[PDB]
């Protein structure tokens, strides 16, 4: 289809934000692949440049030797193709210290019917594609 039930979109938007804004070394290869499959080509390129170890703000750098786990608070539809995802991150240091921070992502998505490999299709079975994306901290402390 062109579109799916909002719960399906919430499911994939949750997957997307958890994978993109979290960081755990053991899941990192998978998460990068997942975000890449779930992004338009243009957004994937933007994501990859951001994620590169060359970028000072890359999660590979800012969360080096840390874990960051995302908990989704809410997903709101601003329109048929535009959502707001509020979440928090729990960041754990090597010393065990945890910090919680609050964030919101805004993203534009669609579903594209394409033929891709069976393996990739099972990760993204409905062709979910994020075309534009931002994530900002919220004022909540």
């Amino acid at each position: 289809p062109n579109n799916y039930d909002e719960a399906i979109t919430r499911y994939f938007a949750s997957k997307y934000v958890r994978a993109r804004e979290g960081f755990q070394l053991s899941e990192a290869e998978y998460n990068f692949r997942l975000i890449s499959l779930l992004s338009s080509p243009e957004e994937q390129n933007r994501f990859a440049k951001w994620y590169s170890g060359n970028n000072p703000e890359s999660p590979q750098n800012i969360y080096h030797n840390m874990t960051a786990k995302v908990t989704i608070k809410s997903i709101s539809f601003l329109s048929k193709d535009l959502i707001q995802v509020r979440y928090y991150k729990t960041i754990r240091e090597l010393n065990g210290k945890e910090n919680i921070s609050h964030w919101v992502s805004i993203l534009n998505f669609s579903y594209i019917n394409a033929h891709i490999s069976t393996e990739d299709r099972l990760i993204n079975p409905l062709g979910f594609q994020v075309s534009e994306y931002r994530s900002d901290p919220e004022v909540i402390k």
